[PDB]
């Protein structure tokens, strides 16, 4: 088995992307956010608090033939950015472009925080990361992947996210046609339950490559880069005006200038993302300070590769016995 769907920006400035998901009986079309950082399949539902829904599409479970109540199980998530959810849980049927997983556990948000109910074009998220981080008390429950990794030609997934365009999901398979050269793979620490891995180094501008380890994971759900403070600073100051702002909550930059490229290493082969893709625009409607793409980790905790470098490369997530993470450019 294979499958393949496309995945829309929902806005002008990449902050996040949107893939179709059916589920139920007869099917309910949703809207979902993919997200390799976490490890919930959560939609907002005909049971979430009526004041918490503004322009949603919402799952009814009352009207799919196949969903089945979870009995006494709960969820509830929070996530880096001091969003959460939670509510009760459900068993149905979900497709991704024609891939479809029978008795997939539907977590029925009750209760959503402000920025989700804010975010009318999000639907719910399908987590991507491996089951060990899943939150449904008191029994786990698998991902849509580990669901369907049994059926799957090859128990991998690409993602291959486009900049202001259209990109593609796909499971079970992967396309010689959507990237160029070769594909550099490298290892896969799953101890956080995160796609985590260790980048050989950056280069900023056409600079000279530093050779330094820098672990971080793989995240589609996180928007922007996030760096240690040392290479984030080699970075901006590469920026005419470039500064660190508190008001602002990290690196704003002059909307006039020209931003340098980024190189992130894969093994021996390097990532170019284009200066272009870390201008995030103005900070306010008219403003002319814009806000930085690239930021410091140094509060998170963690290096995130959010969807800043990863809309630069063909990404493969091998899910087979030992998890390795693919690389090429596109
Ligand atoms: N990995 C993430 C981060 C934030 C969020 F809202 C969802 N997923």
């Amino acid at each position: 088995s294979t499958g393949s769907a496309t995945t829309t920006p929902i806005d002008s400035l990449d902050d996040a992307y949107i893939t179709p998901v059916q589920i139920g009986t007869p099917a309910q079309t949703l809207n979902l956010d993919f997200d390799t950082g976490s490890s919930d399949l959560w939609v907002f539902s005909s049971e979430t608090t009526a004041s918490e829904v503004d322009g949603q599409t919402i799952y009814t479970p009352s009207k799919s033939t196949t969903a089945k109540l979870l009995s006494g199980a709960t969820w509830s998530i929070s996530y880096g950015d001091g969003s959460s959810s939670s509510g009760d849980v459900y068993t149905d049927t979900v497709s991704v472009g024609g891939l479809t997983v029978t008795g997939q556990a539907v977590e029925s948000a009750k209760k959503v925080s402000s920025s989700f109910t804010e975010d009318s074009t999000i639907d719910g998220l399908l987590g991507l990361a491996f089951s060990t981080l899943n939150t449904v008390s008191p029994t786990q429950q698998k991902t849509f992947f580990d669901n369907a990794k049994a059926s799957l030609d090859s128990p991998v997934f690409t993602a291959d996210l486009g900049y202001h365009a259209p990109g593609t999901y796909n499971f079970g398979f992967i396309d010689t046609t959507a990237y160029t050269g070769s594909i550099t793979y490298t290892a896969v620490s799953t101890k956080q339950g995160f796609w985590e891995w260790t980048s050989t180094g950056y280069a900023v501008g056409s600079g000279t490559f530093k050779s330094t380890s820098i672990d971080g994971i793989a995240d589609t759900g996180t928007t922007l880069l996030y760096l240690p403070a040392t290479v984030v600073s080699a970075y901006w100051a590469q920026v005419s005006g470039a500064k660190s702002s508190s008001s602002v909550g990290g690196y704003v930059f002059p909307c006039s200038a020209t931003l340098p490229s980024f190189t992130f290493g894969v093994g021996s082969a390097r990532i170019v993302i284009p200066g272009d893709y870390i201008d995030f625009g103005p900070i306010s409607t008219g403003s002319s300070s814009c806000f930085g793409g690239i930021q410091s980790s140094a509060g998170i905790g963690i290096n995130i590769f959010g969807d800043v470098a990863l809309k630069a490369a063909f990404v493969v997530f091998n899910g087979a016995t030992t998890p390795t993470l693919g690389f090429a450019s596109k």
